[PDB]
């Protein structure tokens, strides 16, 4: 017995999805402070945006209890009782300010340090019969994501109109304690498996460690409760990446040759994936502006929203077969430029909403079927990159950090609503070419073609 894992995760799917679909439209029926739409979009992604930072900044701390702390069970049985926690909280602080966003704190940490646990531990449950049993692992879990979509459509937006407001956050919590019940009936089957020369150049890595500590000290004045936190990490982590790249290999006494030189390669390497972080800026975004051109759309009573979204990563269920017909590094050069003109394929039709207005539901359809070919192109790639790498026992890097620029794309998202929203100066520029609106729908679509630029 083994199937338990995909029961459970099958409910995770609608709790996680039938959540950050809602999220949006949520933030624009239930808030007060909010002035008009210009200053309920820019609220809606603040909050939200930085509920989908924590929900990929977590895996850290999911891991460093998982491994260096408590087991495994015990944290997946710990963390959905965190996760079930925040979406009680929820539907019982529907109404509130403090009582919402303590809520998504709860998900944030319950569901991010979570999925990093489950992944692994599949894998895990087989070591006799260890071979034809990893196809089915893989594809079981890809076959629950495509199904997570499905009742974020057809079930789960038609809750908010034909159903009231707080029951449609409270259906996924419910569905949480099913997860819970999926893993005390799963007690059965677990396992856990936890001198003048040396004081002139030694002098010059040090001093970057002072550089680097700088930084985080700029963001104390920001006022980012969130932004703040995260840019204090980007700026740390990026000024040793790339700048310790020479800091440690210049002082390197007594520590292992070609096993760590086959792993300091890839230090290197985590930087061509960091600038495959504008993709996750209009994938985790999706959930979120492609729903606010959506409002303005002539839509039908039935047609909502919500639907649009969550119908489209049904297609690439269907793209399976297409990829077969249609050279690893050519493969995801592509996944750049595709977002590129994706985003713009829109920010042209979205200034038509102030003149014409028409379909909507046909005329939102065909732009984002072409992020559905480069969602394709990032997601099969960006994992089995880790095979030309070469680190083999030093997972502990592939995972969290192609996983954790997920956390640095929406960080992004983040400095265009506080750089061309906040500043008088700069905001009487940026309206003078375009609109306040189209100008994200500019900004964000050059900036997917600005990274396939530094790929080379």
């Amino acid at each position: 017995q083994i199937p338990y894992i995909i029961a459970s995760e099958a409910c995770e799917r609608f709790s996680f999805y039938g959540m950050r679909n809602i999220l949006t439209p949520f933030l624009m029926t239930a808030l007060l402070l909010s002035i008009p739409e210009e200053l309920r979009g820019a609220v809606a992604k603040d909050v939200f945006h930085s509920f989908v930072i924590g929900v990929y900044f977590f895996p850290l701390l999911g891991g460093w209890i998982a491994d260096r702390f408590f087991g495994k069970y015990n944290t997946i049985l710990w963390l959905s009782l965190i996760y079930c926690v925040g979406h009680a909280f929820l539907a019982i602080f529907e109404h509130s300010v403090q009582g919402f966003y303590t809520g998504l704190f709860l998900i944030a940490l319950g569901s991010g340090g979570i999925k990093p646990l489950v992944s692994s531990f599949m894998g895990d449950q087989f070591d006799q019969s260890n071979k034809s049993l990893a196809q089915k692992a893989f594809d079981m879990f890809y076959f629950t994501i495509n199904f997570g979509s499905f009742f974020a459509s057809l079930s789960m937006p038609l809750l908010l109109k034909n159903f009231g407001a707080a029951v449609a956050f409270g259906i996924p919590g419910v569905l949480m304690f099913v997860a819970t019940v999926f893993f005390w009936l799963g007690r059965k089957r677990y396992i856990h498996m936890p001198v003048e020369g040396k004081g002139n150049i030694g002098l010059v890595l040090a001093l970057i460690g002072g550089v680097s500590a700088a930084y985080a000290l700029v963001n104390i004045p920001t006022l980012g409760i969130v932004a703040g936190l995260c840019c204090a990490m980007v700026l740390v982590m990026g000024f040793v990446g790339a700048g310790a790249s020479l800091q440690l290999e210049r002082a390197r006494k007594s520590h292992p040759d070609a096993a760590v030189d086959g792993v300091r390669s890839v230090l290197r390497i985590l930087v061509l994936f960091a600038l495959v972080t504008p993709f996750w800026s209009l994938f985790d975004q999706k959930a979120s502006t492609w729903i606010l051109q959506a409002n303005d759309m002539v839509k039908p009573q039935w047609f909502e929203p919500a639907m649009m979204q969550a119908l489209n990563p049904l297609l690439v269920m269907l793209l399976i077969p297409f990829n077969n017909f249609v050279t690893a590094l050519r493969k995801m050069g592509a996944g750049i430029a595709i977002t590129g003109l994706s985003w713009i394929v829109v920010g042209t039709i979205q200034l038509m909403m102030d003149g014409g207005s028409a379909l909507s539901i046909f005329w939102q359809i065909l732009p984002y079927a072409l992020l559905t070919f480069g969602e394709v192109l990032v997601s099969a790639t960006g994992l089995e990159f880790a095979y030309s790498q070469a680190p083999k026992a030093m997972k502990g890097t592939i995972m969290s950090f192609w996983t954790l620029s997920v956390t640095v794309g929406n960080l992004w998202v983040l400095l265009a609503n506080v750089s061309v929203k906040s500043p008088t100066v700069t905001e009487q520029i940026v309206q003078t070419g375009m609109s306040v609106t189209a100008f994200q729908m500019f900004f964000f679509a050059g900036f997917a073609i600005l990274a396939a630029i530094v790929f080379a």
